[PDB]
């Protein structure tokens, strides 16, 4: 089933604010942009909605609901666009963006790729249900982080979650 | 357009392990319970399923497959059956079980209520846009959580979020 | 097969403007409010204010106030089982197409209640709705049905007899 | 949490009138009929309407998965019904939840179920063993119950 | 990110050969053939199939529906289709993107659009404007640009 | 119009037990192979290993590898544009038609591939198949045009010459 072109497109969630985070994204990026089996990748962060009626902008601020929904939208549409999902899974501080992504695209069916980050591997391993369940395959950040450029976006194959304690 | 019959079906979302959340849930029952426009309200935590070979099951432990697909499919089906949608979001800690329902919800076009809670209304206001921007009505739990024995479930008129700081 | 309660929701869709349009959909609540299969009947201009508006009716509305707008449908589509539409084959509306399309990519039943107010014209309908639809019942003659046809099973009806463009 | 009011919406999925079938059906629906958290139960067979006809006779089959809550399939497993096999597909991928209950007139012989069935269906309930159950399987909330014993393929 | 190769997949809505549509449609194959983004886009009219015409036209279109990853509607204000208005809410019902391109001969008149439409669609390009665009914009990613300028009802 | 680049993307789906069967398949992937218009085939046999099973075809199955499985044929669905079913008329196959379901559920576009080895019986099929496929190519005399045909499409092509049950 060698793909004749590369057919995986990418919708890649993650949060983006403080450092670590935006590290995370960085080489993930790189990562599948040295992936043969990639067509596309899309990461909500690059672009950017800009609302003519929207005087000094500021994140984490009041949005006007124009911003708010061509922004949320390119991220639908992001959603819509891509074959499959790949998230940057900070496990510490749990981001609610990206579990919402996750749930929306598992709704349509699309497979789910976790990359799970800890600072705390000695800390509790556990997963919240849906999570662990919802996801199509697990590919540790920690230790595994680098085989996002080798693994085959064309058929994603799944590898359920499993060495986590689930509530 | 008066139902004939009580036609809202709710989904009801929750964590539900400590105390307080424990108690958000039990009062929303009641709250529920007295709607003239509900038929059925669904909480995943009230039944439960049991596989015969899993021996000494301790939650937040490794579970087996079993159990974690029924459980699982216990939750979608909820969603299924449902109409819409109501969590008890407590956005001092953020439930990712909770956001991943979210937006299978919307990805499925269902309405979903948002019954945000908090401990420290002093602090900032802030919501992540998926949050925010996904759910189509909103009632304050820490001030109007008694609505939800009179909002009309057999129509769920939108309420858009506003007033939090978006991320 | 015998509904141990009535099954059938209702997402009536028709334009509101003139005096015509809001007669159809008058009679068609009427009807419909016969009929014994009918769980509920959501008509989206029975509406939201926001507060910040300072609003015209056909003007430049709130974002707000068009989201909010927009939801109630989409949500009252969510809700229902099946979806009335009473056509204007005049004047056709966008709104009611488009949420017919909507309907169908649910999979869900699409009654086309059609009027045309000149019979003259040759009677013609676009592919996607003459296709899309699942049951027609003609609104200058059959109107009355809407009072007595099962939405609990939603019997199909293809239509026919209708010039396709 | 106890409906308010009968809930569940069957889409009753057989083979028909091909001896047993039919009566398995009728037994069927007598149970369903018994069950206090069914609304509307509906069965492709009993109401009926060329191109016109297959149409028609179709659409009114996914209408009736439309509406419905769940899916129960009285499925044969002595001679598979892709009809049936098509419907469990189409109701799984709107995450419906399905029933699936197999009968066999051959127990002596091996027990195998397709791995797509297996994995599709969310809940069974034996045929042969536990028919009666439907008159008190709680349609409002459908609880999983995974399929197991059965060779895979 | 820059996509490998190109991804969009373009559903081309529009009225035809009732005059001056035909030359809409025309030139925008062009624009859109001009764009580095599209890897292929679909024209209801170029291709072509009783209730058997019907079924294969209408399915033709489906299919062109559902491969595509976006939609794009050469939509006259003039003389509203609502085959195109269908089409775009089976679009949005699916989640996919919509680009409206509208046009009008009579700039003179009042300048209102149908909510489901402006709601509906996420992405607005003026025909009469902005119609080259269709060659610059990047339908790899389809940027939203909500309905603003449009009296609403 | 031209596809300035393959963009079908094939669902295989088929039996894999007897040599009919693999030969079948073996022939559809050299077939869809020659076929310009295809950027990728994706063939549920070609499998999961659960490292904590110590397995049997045809056994009982560790959970794992069965959700690691049934989701690996869901995700070549999600990922495909259009179906292609080998589909064996004298050994129906109720994991192929689920499948199919599945896909026209998600209204994609399936093409029928039937075999049937036994001329002599009457040509039947079930409603849905007959309905729910949106094209047939016979497999017993047409099973070379799948190198042909135009996935980047997918004309529809509605069955015909079967009795209906």
């Amino acid at each position: 089933m060698k793909a004749v072109v590369p057919t995986g497109k990418i919708y890649l969630g993650s949060p983006f604010y403080s450092d670590a985070q935006r590290e995370r994204a960085a080489k993930a990026k790189e990562l599948l942009a040295k992936n043969p089996s990639i067509a596309h990748v899309f990461f909500p962060f690059d672009d950017g909605f800009t609302d003519p009626d929207e005087k000094n902008p500021e994140i984490g601020g009041i949005r006007s609901m124009v911003w708010r929904d061509a922004t949320y939208q390119n991220d639908l549409t992001g959603i819509s666009n891509a074959t499959c999902g790949v998230f940057l899974y900070d496990m510490d501080q749990l981001d609610d963006g990206s579990a919402f992504e996750i749930g929306f695209m598992r709704a349509m069916h699309k497979p789910v790729i976790l990359v799970p980050f800890t600072e705390h591997p000695e800390k509790e391993k556990k997963m919240n249900l849906m999570i662990a369940q919802g996801v199509t395959t697990i590919i540790d950040g920690n230790t595994e982080f680098e085989k996002l450029a080798d693994y085959n976006f064309n058929e994603c194959p799944s590898n359920p979650v499993r060495g986590y304690g689930i509530y």
